[PDB]
């Protein structure tokens, strides 16, 4: 059978959940990486079932979630922790960083074939480009960008061949977005740029497949926390060719494309899916 | 249940045949839209059989063809047709295969279709390069490659319903430089890119209908073999030494993406330019 990595789910309200109702369609075993300092929270919440109705996926069957673990995209191997090992979210939790939750996905259930990056962080994410301090922007490639090619270090290894891998991204790395400040914009452009890379190196070395999903705006909690995405949706609504609303399963569902056999022959590329909003110049 | 028009398709050897293959594996009903030339010599093929083994989906499935018809993508309608072509030998026994007729003719026949597939291109003089292309030439390559996918939409677009869905093919030359791709076929495929947002927002905004094109990698189709003075199996060999996927690419392989784009699975994905070549694309310098 197959089975999914995820990683960075928070809540039901973000693409990571989309793409997991989505995968969940087509019988694929799902398995959750949660930042820790949620993780406490969405493990209660889902135990008192305020997910239950979100895992419905059609009249026959609700999500098969495999399992949920802790996972820090902060810390390549336990070697990294620095204090935080011991801070009060991340005290009773152990095994989340990059290898560790290699290692035990790995451990407890063999090889995967599809994994999934969907996590984006920046501290600095409130302030423009160039009021962004050096910490700041360093940050924001470190957890949005650099992550990606760590996860994929440590997990190609449980993989099997022709494999494939996606994580999300967004149109500010190409064409300016006010707002979407803290190097959030630069983080992007080079996770766009590093996939053509990993496309290669995992293409050649591994037959594994990597692309990313350009997606247009979706109020996840997130996103409310940069409002700036209020607007982003309020005019993506209003001037997309495609004036439906976008869906977190929309980007689900392009994402399980991706992460099949169907798309054997595509890698490397940035997938815009956001109702055609990218191709406009001058609203009408 | 979906129907959906195929535009282009001459035999078993190019992507047209692929995308049916795939579309049918999912039970799209699907009809063949045929250039008169090879009308003829394509039904006799299929009647006696020659098609059998390339209708073979896999072990217990054979692709089902709903219809086949003459269809020429120089012609907006009836009116269009010079005298000439109308009475030629070839063309001269067949009606209804102007882009206005064979919409008509579908909806007659089967009501409103939700799938359509613009898989053609036709350019006089293809061997030359771009600098020795006579304004004749040029345009013609941009008559058949190009303007035929805004006018098999013009009168498409009220045969089908709300949240269909249309592809064409497109090729890396309208975007880099490949220089056997003459007689202004990469300045076609430009045209046609940029035309595929443009009416995608028409089309997105009036009637709810989604277009895309599949930027494809080399195959070894009737129509590429005719670019050499070859062109296609130094681009093949080229391709599947180089690109970070190594490994034939097959016509099934833009098939079942097309499958994808038709479907209503990417129907957040519109005026776009989806590459289906193995990854070659990205490369600058090859190692
Ligand atoms: N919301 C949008 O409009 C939008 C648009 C385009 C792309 N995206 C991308 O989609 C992805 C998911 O974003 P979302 O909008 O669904 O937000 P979200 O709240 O659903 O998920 C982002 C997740 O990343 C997790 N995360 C943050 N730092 C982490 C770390 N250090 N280690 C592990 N996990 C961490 C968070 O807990 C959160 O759950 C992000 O990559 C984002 O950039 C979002
Ligand atoms: N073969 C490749 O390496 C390649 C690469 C990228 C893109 N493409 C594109 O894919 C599409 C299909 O090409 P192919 O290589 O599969 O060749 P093909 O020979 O299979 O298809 C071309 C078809 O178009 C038909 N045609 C030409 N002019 C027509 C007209 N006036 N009206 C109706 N039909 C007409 C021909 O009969 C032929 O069957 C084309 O758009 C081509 O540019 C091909
Ligand atoms: C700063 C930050 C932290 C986090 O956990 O997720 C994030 C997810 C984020 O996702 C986005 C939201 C809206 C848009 Cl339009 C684009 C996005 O990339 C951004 C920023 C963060
Ligand atoms: C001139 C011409 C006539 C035709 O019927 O089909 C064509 C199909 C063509 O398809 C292609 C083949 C190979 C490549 Cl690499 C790209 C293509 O666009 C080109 C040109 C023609």
């Amino acid at each position: 059978e197959d089975i999914c990595f995820i990683a960075g789910i928070g809540d039901t309200n973000g693409y990571g959940w989309g793409i997991a109702k989505e995968l969940s369609k087509r019988n694929v075993k799902i398995i959750f990486g949660i930042w820790p300092p949620v993780y406490n929270i969405f493990m209660k919440n889902y135990k008192n079932g305020k997910f239950d109705n979100d895992m419905i996926i059609d009249k026959d069957k609700k999500m098969n979630i495999l399992d949920m673990l802790p996972f820090d995209a902060s810390f390549d191997t336990a070697n990294d922790i620095d204090e935080t090992k011991n801070n009060k979210r991340y005290n009773m939790l152990q095994n989340y960083t990059i290898e560790d939750v290699a290692n035990l996905i790995h451990q407890k259930y063999g090889k995967i074939n599809m994994l999934v990056h969907s996590l984006a962080n920046a501290k600095e994410v409130q302030k423009d480009l160039l009021n962004t301090s050096r910490k700041g922007y360093l940050d924001a490639l470190s957890k949005s960008s650099y992550s990606l090619i760590s996860l994929c270090k440590y997990f190609v290894n449980i993989m099997k061949p022709q494999s494939s891998i996606i994580s999300l991204t967004y149109h500010a790395s190409q064409k300016v977005v006010p707002g979407y400040g803290g190097g959030m914009s630069s983080a992007k452009a080079a996770l766009e740029s590093d996939t053509r890379v990993l496309a290669y190196h995992l293409g050649r070395n591994y037959n594994i497949r990597i692309n990313t999903i350009s997606a247009g705006p979706l109020k996840s909690r997130a996103a409310t926390a940069i409002t700036f995405i209020d607007y982003a949706i309020e005019y993506s609504e209003k001037y997309a060719p495609l004036r439906q609303k976008l869906l977190s399963t929309d980007i689900g569902s392009v994402a399980s494309f991706l992460l099949s056999r169907e798309s054997r022959a595509i890698t490397g590329q940035t997938i815009y899916v956001d109702n055609g909003l990218n191709i406009m110049f001058l609203p009408d």
